[PDB]
């Protein structure tokens, strides 16, 4: 595993450490084994500043938000599993850089402002909403599985409660992390990418990013 392509810095910024790192989970997706995840999580404890943050990021009712259930159902067993891996797998000097970070350590106050004026958007914009839909219409059109457009639409909300955690820089329990780890390139970092220049939705970067935007680290075998 090494970096591949930089999204918001140069490669020099990375080798001299400057930044905390997220590992961005996407549970259920076959690439994320435990082999791989631990991988993913050795690269970023050698390359941080500090801290390596380990959190669920996509998923592809017990709670009114999908993340939430996710996070209760799967991603607690998900992090057991992660946790004893780790202890056996790195020091206990390296195992205190580790902060395994729940939808609720992340989906602060603030957050959910920003969540909320997505889901806002999402209901008053049709071009925005039709936008966010047909990422969800690609996804399915790749799977054998067929959905009704109520469902589409529910899958899109789901997208909107992550992107704020994708384009700006936000804090795990009182931890800053101003980049992450994921494997490929996708369409949702490349809708990312514009959207914090700006170049789509210009109103998304008024309203929630800060000139902090988070930086993505495309790293794989």
């Amino acid at each position: 595993m090494e970096l591949h392509q930089i999204r918001g810095c140069h490669k020099n910024d990375i080798e001299l450490k400057k930044y905390n790192i997220g590992v961005a989970i996407s549970l259920g997706n076959k690439w994320f084994s435990i082999d791989n995840i631990e991988k993913l999580v050795k690269w970023s404890l050698l390359h941080t500043k500090e801290y390596v943050i380990i959190y669920i990021a996509d998923s592809i009712k017990l709670s009114d938000s999908h993340a939430e259930e996710v996070a209760i159902r799967y991603g607690r067993n998900l992090f057991i599993k992660i946790k004893e891996r780790v202890s056996l797998s790195f020091s206990q000097d390296e195992q205190a850089k580790i902060i395994y970070a729940t939808w609720s350590d992340i989906a602060d106050s603030k957050y959910k402002e920003k969540v909320k004026y997505l889901y806002n958007l999402y209901d008053k914009n049709i071009n925005f909403k039709n936008y966010i839909e047909n990422f969800v219409k690609e996804w399915v059109s790749k799977e054998k599985r067929t959905f009704n457009n109520n469902e589409i639409n529910k899958f899109g909300r789901y997208i909107l409660e992550q992107l704020p955690e994708l384009m700006v820089q936000v804090k795990a329990r009182g931890v800053l992390f101003e980049a992450y780890v994921y494997p490929y390139k996708t369409r949702i970092t490349e809708f990312v990418g514009l959207l914090q220049k700006g170049e789509i939705f210009p109103e998304i970067k008024t309203n929630i990013l800060d000139n902090h935007p988070k930086i993505f680290l495309e790293v794989r075998e």
